[PDB]
């Protein structure tokens, strides 16, 4: 099973795009972010209201529900010829973008962070080899595109998110995936291929061509 | 084929003492310490390069933090306490007792203590809200459907001391973080272990526990008074298995 992680900032349109991709082939399946599991255990609203209190509790639940659902979809599903499983984001995104960001903003203290890294390290050392990515698709949209789209989706918990939060997360994604300067202690990720895609335009325009590029990206793998 | 024996009892019941002495009777016996030292000095792993120039910094005390503000730090504590426990138990399960004839691996507390005794109590005491309590049980259960089976106990030895003995032995031990624990906290935990291990009425999400053999030992006495009898009882206990 070839595993692809779909990465991008909030409301760039990763659920939109991946849902579109699933249909191209029967050999293609998707692992969504468990946002409904998060809305009703509402830990998402809690952390966004009180980031200094609920940040670590969120990252734990977040990453845990992601590991669970990524593993459930390999342990079952697909006799498929050349199967691909696309992940809405990854364990690497949780830790080196969001959790790292919250730390950098002081919504996690040194203790919380250290515990979070030690849990991430262990949690991932049990599997890791099992959920290792073969490729990344970085959906690239500006902070402002992403602020507009948050308003379009209309989710109640995210309406307060300031642009400056999004710029931050945007800088982390560019550093990790475009400049490739961010260091994870998973050194295979340095030899993982990355398809960057501009998705700033309205999907009425340019969009469908992107999907043709993806069929391509997954020929070389 | 390693028999796993969990060693349970309240705080300062004397579990560390009894089982680290008890293990000298056999080379086929080894003990997995409760990783308390990791909880009072929290550290994550260092980069392969960073560690040649950087010291492993002394972390925070998430054990003190939890005592000082349980409604803030109970969830974070339970989560790490359980992770570190599992990690050590599994590591010694894969690690020790190669050339061993009748191996017994004695655990200091279990993953079930942390959930059904300690966390259960912080919930009940309102130190963890429903979300925290629900997130935690969801993690615990998952963790148990993986590495469990590999962790199943063959027995439990319950070292029974009065809340008052525990409190005394807390002062004796002199552990800084625990010095302001009131008798009432120890009372509640005593009660939880009674229901689990003596009366066996406490309702669990793991059925085999209802069947697991339990040896109850009274360790209120000065160590040397009952030592002879306790070792007798224990050995007559491992043979039933
Ligand atoms: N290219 C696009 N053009 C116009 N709207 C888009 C585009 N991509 C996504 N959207 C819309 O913006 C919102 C956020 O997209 P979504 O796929 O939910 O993002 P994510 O899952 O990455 O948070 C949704 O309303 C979606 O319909
Ligand atoms: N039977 C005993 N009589 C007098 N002191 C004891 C006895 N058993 C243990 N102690 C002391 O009580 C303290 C707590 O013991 P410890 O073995 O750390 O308990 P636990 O491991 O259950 O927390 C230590 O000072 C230990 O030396
Ligand atoms: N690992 C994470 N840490 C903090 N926040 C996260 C994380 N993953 C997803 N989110 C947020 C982004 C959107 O608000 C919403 C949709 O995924 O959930
Ligand atoms: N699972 C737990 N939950 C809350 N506290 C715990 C737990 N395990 C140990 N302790 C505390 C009690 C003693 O201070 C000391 C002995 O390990 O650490």
């Amino acid at each position: 099973i070839k595993k692809i992680s779909i990465e991008g900032n909030i409301a760039a349109g990763k659920s939109t795009f991946v849902n579109i991709l699933k249909q191209l082939s029967e050999d293609w399946e998707v692992v969504p972010e468990p946002v409904a599991r998060w809305s009703n255990v509402n830990v998402l609203q809690m952390m966004y209201e009180k980031p200094e209190r609920w940040s670590f509790t969120f990252q734990t639940y977040a990453c845990l529900s992601r590991i669970r659902a990524q593993l459930a979809s390999l342990n079952g599903k697909l006799d498929a010829e050349k199967p691909v499983l696309f992940f809405e984001r990854s364990v690497y995104s949780d830790r080196y973008i969001f959790a790292s960001n919250l730390y950098e903003s002081e919504s996690m203290n040194e203790t919380e962070w250290t515990i979070y890294q030690d849990w991430h390290d262990w949690m991932n050392n049990q599997f890791g080899q099992s959920l290792e990515l073969d490729g990344i698709i970085y959906l690239q949209a500006t902070p402002e595109t992403c602020l507009h789209r948050i308003y379009l989706r209309g989710r109640n918990e995210e309406q307060g998110i300031p642009l400056e939060y999004l710029e931050k997360l945007h800088y982390k994604h560019e550093s990790w995936l475009l400049h490739r300067t961010l260091k994870t202690n998973f050194d295979y990720l340095q030899e993982v291929p990355i398809l960057t895609l501009d998705v700033n335009e309205d999907f009425k325009d340019k969009y469908a061509s992107l999907v043709e590029k993806v069929k391509e990206f997954l020929s070389t793998l």
